[PDB]
């Protein structure tokens, strides 16, 4: 007898800047999503999440010490002894992934990496750690970043973000044109992102009184991460749940009754106005199920100048599909065709371009012919592929497999073979054997570089 394979799992994400102090004896409220914000229902307390991903910053513990605390905490809550999937530490920045023991044979292709962000001076305590793995047919990635501190350094934080997403090496290395923002079905990025509430320092007491009233609107309108995202300066194409918990920084230790904001020698004579430093964001491939179930902060863990943050997700997953044909051959009953396709690029360059199509549903990636460059009406380069793109041959034709897949697209220069833009198309279509519009934005280094649009026609065995 075998259990069915899951269609959905739940994932816990935690981020906590520990302020170089040991944790208190009990930290279960964190893993229970209890405290302020969007919290988890009490009736779920004994129900284990499938995967727990724990990001720390300013973590003073050894890996062994922290693992023991984490496993004990989850055992107490759930009566389950979790398996360690991965642990990786850079300086005092750490990521731990734990999973239910039933998932040990569902998890494979485990990767870890780190990125150090500074230059000389600025190099040596900020950066990121990450973990990726496959869960059956679904790729999962997780990034814990500790970005540059200081209210006046939002630009440096955005630069840290770009370095991390360029240089963190996770997932399938065959996806060579793609950075981490395209390599995973579900990507979770969290940490002490260190974006601040940008209000005058003389408004400190006003801010605290707003917090005490649980009136966050006029504060969130000045949150640097929200404003930079709105201006497409950082975290393009990521999501974040609405914030309904108090700022998680900077507290006096051993209570939560007081924000410590005034400039001190220990802060480099900087103010630390109350801010949402500690965040969880995500990006999933188009038309995959992902729902945030909790996003909040604990109220009873007081050893640090930050409060822990939790977020939980229901995430769609797929099985490791086997047919009589693929893997190991094509299924001639399946095809993917593209009509009337063109890329619009922001480049000022005039080279020829071709496409690469990458997907787990193909034996290997497919390179197209060169498109035909035209100039658009408002200055743009338009690369026309017409009806010229190849017919893609998936390994499996069953619609229960193929409609759950995605095609990554890179548009590459013929001259340099470098990608000018990356994007993703879902095969979760409204119809098969029917021409339907497709669209993706194209990015490079996580910044918008163009668009790809056209029509698709998918043939399955039904
Ligand atoms: C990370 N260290 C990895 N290197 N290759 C990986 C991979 C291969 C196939 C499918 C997914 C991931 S993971």
């Amino acid at each position: 007898m075998e259990q069915p394979e899951p269609d959905m799992i739940t994932i816990f994400i935690g981020t906590w800047n520990m302020g170089n102090a040991p944790p208190p004896k009990k930290i279960t409220s964190w893993f229970l999503s209890k405290g302020q914000g969007k919290t988890r229902d009490d009736s779920a307390d004994y129900i284990p999440h499938d995967i727990y991903v724990i990001g720390t910053q300013e973590d003073p513990l050894s890996e062994k010490e922290w693992l023991e605390i984490l496993k004990h905490s989850l055992q107490e809550i759930t009566s389950v002894t979790f398996k360690t999937v991965a642990i990786h530490t850079l300086w005092n920045i750490r990521i731990v992934v734990l999973a239910k023991p039933e998932h040990e044979n569902r998890i494979s292709h485990i990767c870890t990496d780190n990125v150090k962000t500074g230059i000389a001076n600025t190099l040596g305590n900020k950066g990121a750690v990450g973990v990726s793995f496959m869960f059956n047919g679904t790729s999962l990635g997780f990034v814990n970043s500790h970005l540059t501190s200081g209210s006046e350094k939002k630009l440096r934080r955005n630069q840290n973000y770009m370095n991390i997403l360029r240089f963190l090496a996770l997932g399938d290395k065959k996806l060579s044109p793609f950075n981490i923002t395209h390599r995973f079905t579900h990507l979770f990025w969290f940490g002490d992102l260190n974006y601040r509430v940008d209000l005058p320092t003389w408004e400190a007491e006003t801010i605290i009184q707003k917090i005490k009233q649980q009136q966050y609107a006029d504060l969130l309108s000045h949150d640097q991460l929200l404003t930079e995202r709105r201006e497409q300066k950082v975290f393009l194409h990521f999501e974040e749940e609405e914030i309904t918990f108090a700022p998680t920084y900077r507290f006096e230790r051993l209570t939560r009754d007081k924000y410590a904001y005034t400039k001190q020698k220990a802060t480099g004579m900087k103010y630390n106005l109350p801010s949402w430093c500690d965040r969880v964001l995500w990006k999933s491939y188009p038309l995959v199920h992902v729902v945030c179930q909790s996003y909040g902060s604990t109220s009873d863990i007081m050893t640090s100048d930050h409060s822990p943050v939790f977020a939980t997700f229901e995430a769609g997953v797929t099985s490791q599909f086997v047919s009589k044909n693929g893997p190991g051959t094509v299924d001639s009953q399946g095809q993917i065709e593209f009509l009337r396709c063109y890329a619009t690029l922001k480049t000022k360059s005039q080279t020829k371009f071709y496409l690469e199509f990458h997907s787990s549903c193909l034996e290997s990636f497919v390179k197209s012919q060169e498109g035909e460059n035209e100039e658009g009406s408002e200055g743009e380069l338009v690369v026309k592929f017409g009806e010229t793109l190849p017919k893609l041959k998936p390994i499996i034709s069953d619609p229960e497999y193929l409609l759950d897949q995605h095609i990554l697209i890179s548009i590459k220069s013929s001259d340099s073979d470098e990608s000018y833009g990356e994007g993703c198309i879902a095969l979760r279509l409204e119809a098969t054997e029917t021409q339907l519009p497709i669209y993706t934005p194209l990015t490079h280094h996580g910044e918008l570089t163009g668009h790809f649009q056209g029509e698709i026609k998918l043939q399955t065995s039904q």
